[PDB]
């Protein structure tokens, strides 16, 4: 594909307003409705310890990158049918760019 | 009209990313390409001291409120023909809501 960096401040607010409801992102933050996402780009789907994932996400075995991430957030279920993440998606690239910007920084 | 409160954190990033280029908002911040906007909702257009406004904005005599503001940011020049603010506008209400949210808080 093609992915460009947007704004990490903007990505920050999007997170707080769209993801934080179900996820933490900090090193050592708790699993909640969703799994903790710290360190995600160095991992594959369904590997956070103690988190109960659907068969769907485990089997998908997604190696998370800025590119897999942009497609996933477009529409989570289209990408991972069976997934229990209840989020419609981020339709705008601009939106996904900003957010993945932040994630990439914050997840490391 | 009708104006609803969105997010002040989101409004914050929008500012930094869309307005800050030309405006400061803090009490005692400097005039720049644009006038300082601290205290704007208690004022009419073209009254900041030392700022050189166009005849256009002065004559318009806009009493700035969440409602005049939402329409202005839709398209500044459509609202104030002759105005020298070079910004296309914020097409989404959602976007304007967030931003006016922040402004209202930050401008006081
Ligand atoms: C609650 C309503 C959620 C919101 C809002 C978001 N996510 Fe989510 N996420 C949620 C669940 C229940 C799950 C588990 C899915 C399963 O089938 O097990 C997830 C999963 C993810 C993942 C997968 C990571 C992995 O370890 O495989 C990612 C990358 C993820 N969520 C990211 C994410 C972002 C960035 C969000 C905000 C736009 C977001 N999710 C929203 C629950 C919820
Ligand atoms: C520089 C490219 C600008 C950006 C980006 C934004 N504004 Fe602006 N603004 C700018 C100028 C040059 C002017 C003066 C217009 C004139 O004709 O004199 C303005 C003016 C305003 C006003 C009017 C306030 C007054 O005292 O009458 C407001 C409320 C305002 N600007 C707000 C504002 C916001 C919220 C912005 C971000 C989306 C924004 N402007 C962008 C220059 C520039």
């Amino acid at each position: 594909t093609e992915f460009k960096a947007g704004s990490a401040k903007k990505g920050a607010t999007l997170f707080k307003t769209r993801c934080q409801q179900c996820h933490t992102i900090e090193e050592g933050g708790p699993n909640k409705v969703g799994p903790n996402l710290h360190g995600i780009f160095g991992r594959h789907s369904g590997q956070v310890k103690g988190y109960s994932y659907t068969d769907a996400n485990i089997n998908k075995n997604v190696k998370w990158d800025e590119d897999s991430m942009s497609e996933y957030l477009t529409n989570p279920k289209k990408y991972i049918p069976g997934t229990k993440m209840a989020f419609g998606g981020l339709k705008k690239e601009k939106d996904r760019n900003d957010l993945i910007t932040y994630l990439k920084k914050a997840c490391e």
